[PDB]
């Protein structure tokens, strides 16, 4: 069979976890024998850094990227990590399938990234070594980000100090105290264990965490037509699985840091969460002619 691989850089246990191997089972049952595909979990093949160019290279055929992670092939996936941009995951599905959301998926085929579908994973919360309640809780302290100019200005906007660095360095990092905080989903705090050395997590639901199944359009011309759809109607269903399991994934991994007892919850009254609305709007004025002020304007709608 010819190979195809699917590398990222989470655990097994998560929605793109799932996803990938609910993938790879489809691919296997449509065409035995004609296709294989092997998933590269926790970034046993490729990381962070050199993902996205493994893929133009053809080293690998399917990676997911945070949307935040985007900005070398285009400006405009920054608009995902717009603080306080969409209110819940209802709002952020709305705008991905709409049409300002789907266009979005062609957004890099210039450089020769093709876009396959949105997934998510879920709302992102704040944790460190201390409490944040208020934004003035966030000053002087050192937080790893994601590699994004808008989650530098995030963190810069409340006088904390990002540091960006790939995924697989996180929890090291934390263990170490080498960073005090990170900002994550449930699933991704709990299946990294970043839990258990961050006694302080706030539900701050202040960005999104999703990805983009991208391809290169070399693979994705190189197969035949038929196969081609065989394969997508794969991935679109595994989609829809990991979309499922990211949902629970919610609701299950908060009750499991919950209950462990390493971490201390604290939830915002309207007036903190306001605070930190109000901290964080500097940085959508800064990265608003680059994103483009119309497609913010689009993501806004998609909350009402």
């Amino acid at each position: 069979p010819t190979e195809i691989k699917f590398s990222h850089v989470v655990a097994e246990n998560t929605p793109k976890g799932q996803m990938a191997l609910k993938f790879k089972q489809l691919v296997e049952e449509r065409l035995p024998g004609e296709y294989q595909v092997n998933v590269f979990p926790n970034s046993q093949l490729f990381g962070d850094n050199n993902e996205l160019s493994a893929l133009l290279l053809n080293d690998v055929q399917f990676v997911a990227p945070s949307l935040s992670k985007f900005e070398r092939y285009t400006k405009k996936l920054q608009l995902f990590d717009l603080p306080f941009l969409f209110k819940d995951m209802d709002a952020v599905n709305r705008f991905q399938q709409s049409d300002a959301g789907q266009q979005l998926l062609n957004s890099m085929k210039r450089k020769g990234v093709v876009g396959l579908g949105y997934l998510h994973n879920g709302m992102k919360q704040f944790s460190a070594s201390s409490p944040l309640v208020l934004p003035e809780d966030a000053q002087g302290k050192k937080f790893r980000i994601m590699a994004s100019d808008v989650l530098a200005a995030q963190f810069q906007a409340v006088e904390a100090i990002p540091v960006k660095k790939p995924f697989s360095e996180v929890f090291t990092l934390l263990q170490t105290r080498a960073i005090d905080g990170q900002e994550n989903t449930w699933s991704n705090i709990y299946s990294k264990k970043f839990y258990e050395v961050q006694s302080n997590i706030t539900e701050s639901n202040h960005g999104v965490l999703d990805y983009m199944v991208v391809t290169s359009n070399t693979f994705w011309k190189s197969l035949p037509a038929d196969k081609r759809k065989v394969i997508k109607a794969s991935l679109d269903e595994a989609i829809a699985y990991g979309n499922e399991i990211a949902a629970a994934k919610v609701n299950k991994d908060k009750q499991a840091i919950i209950d462990s007892k390493r971490s201390e919850v604290t939830y915002l009254t309207p007036e903190q969460r306001a605070a930190w609305v109000n901290a964080m709007k500097p940085v959508w004025a800064q990265f608003e002619d680059k994103i483009g002020k119309d497609l913010i304007d689009a993501a806004v709608a998609s909350n009402e």
